[PDB]
């Protein structure tokens, strides 16, 4: 696929720290269309329940359409091309071939713009699935990484090297999102980047894309972005089917925050 | 309520062609509390069926929620506070008195940010609503009205004197949206006016708020806003409950256009 030049394919030195939850995040498509952005965290029970976190603006809100998306693992350049150059801009390597089919919604929220599905298909060992961590505190992190599909191409790994702030979706008063301010040159996000996570320095979700003013070409505090907080969506809309908490920590052990899970 | 005090009180001499129109737009509250906008439309028959078109992503798309919404009619200012003033800018004098609870989803998809509610109660005549009209037609208009309750506060109008233009949201690829630009010193939208409609010079809905770079402080390019297309509503999801044509045309009639009804007809 194609997107912008200034993103940083995974494969890069970029994403040396990273290893793990890269692996954890996949592109999609609704109703045959590549569509959007998701990851598959970890919940309390580290079980390898295939929850899958998306975001409700991609619209897999109905049991027609989580049952006919297929979800596409390992899709990613080859090779790092250089950010910022032609080549990175150019279509590229990435391969589709391994995919699963099919989820229900668990559930969906639209003041963090978020959705929950669970996959059909148990995780094919032979795919290297990661379950990510996540962390519901309240609170701010003094950097945060994204790791995504921009306009649902190839991989893509943006970092931001200062402080996230709360607020409400596009800088509104509100507490349902974290603005997420990436670098003068570094990578971004862009259309078909929804539902990705931002990851914590401790490599945690935090919340997945909504959307925001980042482009290539956007400078100052129009390079960032918005993302659903799962301190929010952990309550969500006060029931099992509009928040996470009854999904991740099913058991209810209390946990505030969760390491991630490998398949191996 | 409070807005930015850039906006226009709808009984501002800037009303004075929309007195009909005005009158489809009401406030409502999700579980108590005051929410986004919607608005009224006639459909084929002129049967003054409570269509109440708003936004997806005010998240009124279940059962549960719909049921306990409160829609506000005849919510405004009583006097044109001077745009751009304190006064504008401070808490209003509008009443919630004249309200309805409860309603359906009838449709709703994503890509065009849309939800089709018919409210449970019918019209009260006391109210004196209006059903818009409506225009489904793939083109641009040379201007068009947003009539909205920004940050769910009194009623308010903005006006667009340039040309639309169509695209995806916040001007990605696409012909989702209806990107609308606003005057230098005029209204805009603010969060609380999603749901709003857009309406054509000849005042028929287009598409209602999404959302958008405007404020009462955005300059340029970015005082504007996107809103999802009618058009591209009509058909939706390709089904009756993701798109506006098994409602808005229910007899089949293939009417591209249509004007509004009144309370008095
Ligand atoms: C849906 C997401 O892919 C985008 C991400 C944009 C990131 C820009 N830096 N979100 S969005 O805001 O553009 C959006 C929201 C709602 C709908 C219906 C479409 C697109
Ligand atoms: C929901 C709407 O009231 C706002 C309107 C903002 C208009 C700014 N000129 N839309 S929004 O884009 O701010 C938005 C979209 C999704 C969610 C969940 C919240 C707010
Ligand atoms: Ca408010
Ligand atoms: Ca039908
Ligand atoms: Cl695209
Ligand atoms: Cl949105």
């Amino acid at each position: 696929g194609v997107s912008g030049s200034c993103n940083i394919d995974v494969v890069c030195p970029e994403g040396n720290g990273h290893r793990d939850v890269i692996r954890s995040v996949a592109a999609y498509s609704k109703q045959g269309t590549m569509w959007c952005t998701g990851s598959l965290v970890n919940n309390s029970a580290n079980d390898k329940k295939m929850y899958f976190l998306t975001a409700n603006h991609c619209g897999m809100t109905t049991a027609a359409i989580a049952s006919s998306m297929v979800v596409y693992w390992n899709y990613q350049n080859s090779t790092c091309r250089a950010p910022g150059s032609s080549s990175s801009g150019a279509n590229g390597d990435g391969s589709l071939a391994q995919s699963q089919t099919g989820a229900v919604v668990r559930a969906t929220n639209a003041a963090s713009d978020f959705t929950l599905l669970e996959l059909n298909t148990a995780a094919n060992p032979a795919y290297n699935l990661f379950w990510a961590g996540w962390d519901r505190r309240d609170q701010n992190f003094a950097g945060a990484t994204a790791i995504h599909h921009p306009n649902v191409a190839e991989k893509r790994i943006s970092h931001s090297t200062v402080a996230t702030e709360i607020s409400g979706y596009n800088g509104a008063t509100g507490t349902s999102h974290l603005h997420v301010f990436w670098q003068a040159s570094g990578g971004v996000t862009e259309p078909g980047s929804s539902g990705s996570p931002i990851y914590s320095p401790e490599k945690r979700v935090l919340g997945q894309l909504h959307g925001g003013p980042s482009s290539c070409s956007a400078t100052g505090a129009d390079r960032s972005d918005y993302y659903g907080r799962v301190f929010t969506s952990w309550t969500g809309g006060g029931t099992s089917a509009t928040r996470l908490s009854d999904w991740l920590d099913a058991a209810g052990t209390g946990a505030q925050f969760i390491d991630g899970l490998d398949s191996t």
